[PDB]
């Protein structure tokens, strides 16, 4: 699909595009290492609403990763 396979994942993918204002990555990316940072994950969290927070992206810093986290 567009950049990603499950609609958890492009939710996530989307969120991630904007707040860090490029789109040259895949699903297993780590945030910090593509451009993110505590300010980037407080604006992700808002975004995304519930259940997602900040410290969710620093136990698990890939869309894959949280995909997997959020889905439980």
């Amino acid at each position: 699909g567009p950049g990603s396979r499950t609609p958890v994942e492009l939710r996530l993918t989307e969120i991630f595009r904007d707040v860090l204002g490029h789109d040259a990555f895949g699903v297993l990316d780590d945030f910090f290492e593509l451009g993110g940072d505590s300010f980037k994950a407080i604006r992700i969290a808002a975004k995304y609403g519930p259940p997602l927070e900040v410290t969710d992206i620093y136990d698990h810093p890939t869309i894959e990763a949280l995909a997997a986290h959020l889905a439980r």
